């Protein structure tokens, strides 16, 4: 009787999201879908036990099966080394996985009619993608201890004359200096992933840069996107009545603020971390922010929540205290992964199910059943009372009962 | 009869803001205050006629008199060179003035109870400052045409060991590469200006950086701020029950979103342009965003609106079409400049007037009289009808009429 789901790579994670992840599987997925799960435990102590090889193996399995669904993981810092007695500060699994796959991470906010938006006008979500988590990760920085010239040079491999550019002549005192870069192939992958994302959604695409200032650096992004668009995607976009345009970031922000949402935005910038995005943080609930890593081909995806492991809630849970952890972004990591699996395999039953679970999630909240973070979006955190929300387990139970009702009603 | 205002440097500007600037002077300032105005025409044609010397002269007058009030100016690009047949693409006057004063531009949103808030919890405004408009302006960028090494080198003037750092080895294909820098003195000015701004407001200060990634580059900002704080400001902050703390930008954004506002934020970042700040663009109109250039000594200020010259409205004005240009940020450039003048001179009458004009501006909007941009904030742009707003001239007349009423009532409340 269960839906034949097919091959899905699953990456288990840490702390509160690891608890919610199991509730999702037990209550929302496994009662209705049978899957050929290729499970990789990306929990912090199994990552330490395999010297982070499990992360690389999981990344390779996604490349092989084209569908990944990942739970939030701990990115180690020095406290985590003291906490778990780690071998070394293992790098972010999110960073390791998208490096190995060569994809673009697109973020999307899950919208509910009763949850106020930062901008009232935004009727459809805005999907934003960044170039390999931002240029901040491709920087080489140092202290200039005193006077002297800082220069950036390019020495051709073919033996042609080197080109030197003056960064700054420090005439008196010191300062700081740094070098950043991008490879053409990485920009091309970013363009292809962005065009594929726009065609799969049936929404227009904008690329934003600061090409008025970084005329050469940002100009290259504008040129590569336009070249790829004209040659390969223009007719396909026209057929769906969508378009692609470059925008100076100044105009893009003003435009996005006056729009109704419903577009893809390839944002060329320095910091692609969701944590430092004031609009992502201003929505009031990181629990509603999902992410999808899309590839140039448009055939491989890895879906995960944009939020972290929710350590503060995990500490309450460890003491037997009630929590109200929002599972929506984690649920949409499963629905987005399953929707892609269903598309690749022409599995109408799995496609129907994946959409129904997203609908049930939104309808539950729209009917006034929600976690504390969402009740705080409506009333303001100081005005929230216990009767305004459901705890983590009550909310999962409500979704499970509404999903059973949705699928029972559908049989007719 | 009129208030003796004292010495104020005035910089006239361009397009729609120049029109509003004159309406402010005629209707809101000159009927009540007498000023020793040191006027500099920073209009695009006069800047071109003096080869941008007027900009430098204005900056020097600000240093002497300590109070500047500036109108929005055109920053020339290739289209403007063609438009006005300019001799060269003159640099941003805002950038030139900031560079001469060694100041930091702090932005503040003007709040009206009836204009919806972006974050409900923000009961007090957040004042944000950037480092010399962001590092994007201190970049040297180029195309890497093909395979090869990109390296960044430092060659000491004293002849000691040259240090080379690999930016990237381009093995297959090309790409792009760039170098950015900051001078210590510029970071020190930024720290001093930020500490002075926090002390003058009586609000705590946060510096944000990405020092987890740019450990050397951003670490230098954290170190310079802490050094200066401990050496010249800790006791003064402690006396006012305020504090200074560095924050990783990730934590600062989460903290700011859960706060009540009421703090100064020195934001170390790449792009300090207001027009690419989603929060500045997300709340109200840029007509409600004012700015103040503050200097390391905490004595000199230059106030101006954070928005531009509003060229789209100027084109409507040039063709006799009605406009609805918000003058609030420009008015607050005058009130903030005059409030500083009053503080420096202990001029209670000018301090009282500057505050009364800010109150009249906010009260007018709160009583339902506003420009189209503000009516669209409340109703949503599609639902705005002509009867929901006042045109540029009607709004200035209403403010003028309400200012006359405010000052008449103040006199009648005496005895
Ligand atoms: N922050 C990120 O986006 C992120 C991404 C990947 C990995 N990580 C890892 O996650 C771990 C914890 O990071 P963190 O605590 O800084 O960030 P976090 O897990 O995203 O939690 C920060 C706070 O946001 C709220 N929150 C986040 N997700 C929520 C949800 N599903 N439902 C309800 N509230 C939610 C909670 O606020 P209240 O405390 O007000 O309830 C929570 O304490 C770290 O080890 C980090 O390496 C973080
Ligand atoms: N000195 C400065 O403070 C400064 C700052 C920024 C730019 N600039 C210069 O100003 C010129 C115009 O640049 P820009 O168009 O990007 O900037 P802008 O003048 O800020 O105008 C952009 C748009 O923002 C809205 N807007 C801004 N201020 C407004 C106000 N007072 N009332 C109502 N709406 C307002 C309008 O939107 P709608 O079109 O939807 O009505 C306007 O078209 C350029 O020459 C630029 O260099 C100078
Ligand atoms: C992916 C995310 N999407 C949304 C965030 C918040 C809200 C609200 N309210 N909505 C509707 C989004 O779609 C997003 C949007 C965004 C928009 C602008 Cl103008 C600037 C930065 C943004 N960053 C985001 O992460
Ligand atoms: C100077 C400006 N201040 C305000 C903008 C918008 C609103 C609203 N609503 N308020 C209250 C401000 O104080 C500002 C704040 C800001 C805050 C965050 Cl979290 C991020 C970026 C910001 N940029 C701004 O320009
Ligand atoms: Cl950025
Ligand atoms: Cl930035």
């Amino acid at each position: 009787k269960k839906i034949s789901g097919g091959s899905v790579v699953e990456m288990q994670g840490d702390e509160m999201t690891r608890i919610i992840w199991e509730l999702i599987k037990e209550k929302l997925i496994f009662p209705y879908v049978e899957l050929d799960l290729h499970s990789y435990d990306l929990g912090i102590e199994n990552r330490d036990a395999t010297n982070d090889q499990v992360t690389k193996d999981a990344a390779e399995a996604i490349k092989k099966h084209n569908v990944g669904v990942k739970c939030a993981t701990i990115t180690p810092d020095e406290k985590r080394v003291e906490e778990f007695k780690l071998k070394q500060m293992w790098k972010s699994p999110n960073g390791t996985i998208r490096n190995i796959l060569g994809g673009t991470v697109f973020r999307e906010a899950i919208i509910c009619k009763n949850i106020p938006r930062l901008v009232s006008g935004w009727v459809k979500p805005i999907i934003i993608g960044h170039h390999a988590y931002g240029d901040q990760y491709r920087a080489t920085d140092f202290v200039v201890p005193g006077p002297g010239k800082v220069e950036i040079t390019y020495t051709p491999s073919d033996g042609t004359q080197k080109v030197t550019y003056l960064v700054h002549n420090f005439e008196e005192g010191g300062g700081v200096a740094m070098g950043m870069y991008n490879q053409d192939k990485s920009i091309e992958d970013f363009a292809h992933s962005s065009f594929q994302m726009a065609l799969s959604k049936g929404w227009p695409l904008y690329l934003s840069t600061k090409n008025t200032i970084l005329k050469k650096y940002d100009g290259r992004f504008k040129d590569i996107f336009q070249e790829i668009y004209d040659k390969q995607y223009k007719s396909q976009f026209e057929a769906q009545k969508i378009w692609y345009e470059h925008r100076l970031i100044d105009d893009m922000v003003a435009q996005a603020m006056k729009s109704e949402g419903g577009f893809i935005w390839a944002c060329k910038n320095y910091d692609g971390d969701v944590q430092s995005d004031s609009v992502a943080q201003g929505y009031g609930s990181l629990g509603m922010m999902t992410s999808v890593l899309v590839c140039p081909d448009g055939k491989t995806v890895e879906a995960e929540a944009a939020h972290g492991t929710v350590t503060r809630h995990y500490r309450m849970y460890q003491k037997g205290q009630e929590t109200s952890t929002n599972p929506i972004a984690s649920i949409f990591a499963w629905t987005r992964g399953l929707a892609h699996r269903a598309k690749l395999d022409n599995n109408k039953e799995l496609a129907f199910f994946a959409n129904a679970l997203e609908e049930v999630s939104i309808e539950t909240i729209e009917a006034g059943f929600m976690t504390k973070d969402l009740a705080a979006c409506i009333k303001g955190l100081p005005n929230v009372q216990r009767s305004d929300y459901l705890n983590t387990f009550e909310f999962m139970d409500k979704l499970g009962e509404n999903l059973k009702i949705k699928l029972a009603q559908a049989k007719l």
